[PDB]
């Protein structure tokens, strides 16, 4: 997780597994019913400014390998290019939504960009996934 | 959640699922009976201080979907305007009770305001909702 | 809660939900031995410091509807006035045992000084309710 | 608890229920075996530095009412004049084992050292009450 | 763990008992199906940036001696020079892979980057272990 | 536990009563299987670094009385003198493994220096008494 500090700058924290563990245990599978999971992730993804390790994490704690799997695809064909279509071109499907750990720094405005549209793309893979 | 820090200014954290799930368990369902969820929330919007997110992610954890549309009705029925009047000009009621994400700044006095006025709102519409 | 923090600032935290309910799950109920949670609570208005609010949090959660009313209404009639003599005016009553949120700012000294005299109060009440 | 801060001042924080309570439940009653929650108390006097207020919040929690009193009996009783010998003189068991709230200042060294005496006088209260 | 603070400070804080054991109780064991222990400890590494010492007590918790006796034989079987060729002589396997506590410094470029280098071996060694 | 802080100096706070435990019930009894606790303490030596008593705590909490009094007894058994060897001379076995709580100040190499070799003694102690 993420949060401005007092200081005026992000400070991060991983996720406690209480959390995760609560946040599995307290709703249906994503198969049994998409929607719940899929908003505890939307909100989770604002209120904890999750990176894209912790993004993992809740992915890996929250839905199964097949479940998973069908998100990330689902959320790589959300990827749009600067013309606002869909696009299938390697470099920026991967750019924007990386299978691989990124080089994104939270401290820089070009890292919080990514984040966010990492997070975005992410939902999407849900919504669309649970359809 | 938002506490004063040590610099006299506004610090940010995610609500814990440990203190979300025990408000849960702990209590009727608001359709059972809506007093005691109310009052709950009524302490917990002080006491926290939360964001409009947080209050997104509150009532989604405490109420079905059901429950809080007809909380977040009420509460934009309840807006007034600077006459002490109802309103139901669009922009006055959306500014008061935004249905999406505001850009509220709460380092700033005027999301500061307008964060108490969405308290405010959101508990009277879950005592209109509850009678 | 608030804590003498480090740098000679009064520092605010909410109760967790954990020691609110370990309190409640662990104490009989104050209509079946009302020294038990009297011996807590009175502890607890010394350790945690607790705000207004934080007070109505607590005694909430703590006790019925009844119980509580009937400690709050047993507070009141133990007010006293600046002569140190119990005093039933209205005003004095309101200004040192508020039933509604008193604007109290614990970084003044005004207010630090109603929170302490409302917290004796508040015990007065729960050992007279009791007896 | 106190516990030394960066700059050599104490800070304070209320006891988490949850120790308390775990070491409740982790143990036999006073009653049933005193040297169990006797050495427990002993060693959280020392680690967590309790505040005459805290000791009165861990001795209510652990202890029934009549073992505490039996407990604060025998610590008055192993007070000392300032002879180091045995004192029954009320004013001098007073100020060093209050029964009722003393103004010790944890951040003067008058406060600091009556609160060492007090710990020392409720350890031997232990001691002997469980003999 | 290790963090990230105020304006680049790393801050130590050893594992909460209740993470390990959360870990360790919601997966399979290494030998049953070692890719989930073994995705969860590859996050973990980068989540919460762990000491040598950290790493052996995540190791040590969630793996049987003979499992993790595999792994770390593995790391050290996967360690290359500085010019990033294999090797496997003794003084070199030891530099980059100790078996022995190390006196690495975190405050110092040097004492990150061999923290760095280890973690990555130890993925090394599990995927390879597990393979 | 103790600490390194940013500024260098070490900063204390008491064991979490959730970890003694944790670690006591996630583990066979050291009677049963020596090895697992004498693994764990030896991890939490390093990672938490103990005072002296925290020390009581951990061995108080997680063995039994005849197991700590045999572990006392082995760890004084193993202590060396000023050349290295072995030495039952009871001023440097009080001196290097007290059974009462010493004056060693974390903040001085004497006091540090102690505790080293104290935690050493300890997990040899153990070692012994498994045997």
């Amino acid at each position: 997780p993420l949060r401005m500090g007092g200081n005026g700058q992000l400070q991060y924290w991983p996720f406690s597994s209480s959390d995760l563990y609560n946040w599995k245990n307290n709703n249906p599978s994503f198969s049994e019913d998409p929607g719940k999971l899929t908003a505890l992730i939307e909100s989770v993804l604002t209120t904890h400014q999750p990176t894209w390790d912790d993004c993992q994490q809740l992915l890996g704690t929250l839905l199964t390998g097949e479940e998973k799997q069908r998100v990330l695809l689902e959320a790589r064909k959300a990827v749009r290019g600067n013309d606002g279509r869909p696009t299938q071109l390697p470099n920026e499907v991967d750019a924007a939504f990386p299978l691989e750990r990124p080089d994104w720094d939270y401290t820089t405005q070009r890292g919080r960009n990514h984040l966010v549209l990492y997070r975005q793309l992410l939902l999407a893979g849900m919504q669309n996934a649970g359809r």
